[PDB]
């Protein structure tokens, strides 16, 4: 298709490697774009851990009030929120929102340990049928992004459908998602990535991730007024491992996406 040639014409123009994958729910009509080649997640994980705690909530009715120490020993690199709170608590709802709306590395340690580990969000992902997705490290070993490695990966294919049916679908209750779609919605990284190449009066919410080897992802929901709502994975990584991070790569792909 167009699309397709302008998309490749993108990763030409790039240098790296492009990953996207559409989902147009008012016809269920899909747009792939080496939609089924595993892309370091970075913190795009941080959804699917997110929505595991969501999930358990549904029947642990108080669990988003749970207070979580914040110790010393705990702080890892790019923690914005959670050092804010070193020698006190936070919410485990505290914690979910600064993992997706800063993505707050300690936060996903604590929703990762909240899960029993890494094993515990990539249960998550089989029980919502999402056969693709694995967690294997915590934060920020998560993030190495080495060209090849089957670890922390998934399918753009595989992320716009979990994607679909963590937001739009019923993977989860009424409430949870409603929880989960304000936290995205509200997400503060994510201005020069898909958002900057849609139409300003389109809704959005979106989780980013980087890593080494110049890795810039993002996966959006996307309310367009007057029409069904989109779901958008943009997955990029480059050759060399001190890559500078290409948001504008994600831009675009979402300017095209629009278009057609
Ligand atoms: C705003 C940030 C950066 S901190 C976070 C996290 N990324 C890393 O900690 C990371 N960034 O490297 C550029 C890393 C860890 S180890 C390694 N070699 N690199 C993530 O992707 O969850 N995410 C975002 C974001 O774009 O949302």
């Amino acid at each position: 298709s167009a699309v397709q040639q302008k998309l490749a014409a993108l990763e030409k123009s790039s240098g790296g490697r492009l990953g996207v994958a559409l989902i147009d729910t008012a016809d269920n009509t899909q747009v792939l774009y080496r939609g089924d080649e595993r892309f370091p997640m970075c913190g795009t994980s941080k959804v699917m851990a997110a929505a595991a705690v969501l999930k358990q909530s549904e029947t642990q009715k108080q669990l988003l009030n749970q207070p979580v120490e914040i110790k010393p020993a705990d702080l890892v690199n790019y923690s914005p929120i959670a050092e804010k709170h070193v020698n006190g608590t936070m919410t485990l709802a505290e914690l979910s929102a600064a993992a997706l709306q800063y993505s707050d590395n300690t936060a996903m340690n604590k929703l990762i340990a909240q899960l029993g580990g890494p094993g515990g969000v990539t249960a998550f992902a089989r029980a919502i049928g999402d056969e693709t997705f694995r967690l294997d490290r915590t934060e920020p070993t998560l993030n190495t992004a080495i060209p090849g490695d089957p670890r922390d990966t998934t399918t753009p294919r595989a992320m716009a459908q979990t994607l679909r049916q963590l937001t739009l679908g019923h993977a989860l209750g009424e409430t949870q998602r409603a929880q989960l779609v304000t936290w995205l919605k509200g997400n503060t990284t994510g201005a020069a990535s898909i958002r900057a190449g849609l139409p300003t009066s389109w809704t959005v919410g979106d989780k980013t991730g980087s890593g080494d080897y110049g890795t810039t992802n993002d996966i959006a929901v996307i309310w367009p007024q007057g029409r069904a709502p989109l779901v958008l994975v943009t997955y990029f990584t480059q050759p060399q491992q001190n890559a500078e991070s290409r948001r504008d790569v994600l831009a675009s792909a979402a300017r095209i996406i629009a278009e057609g």
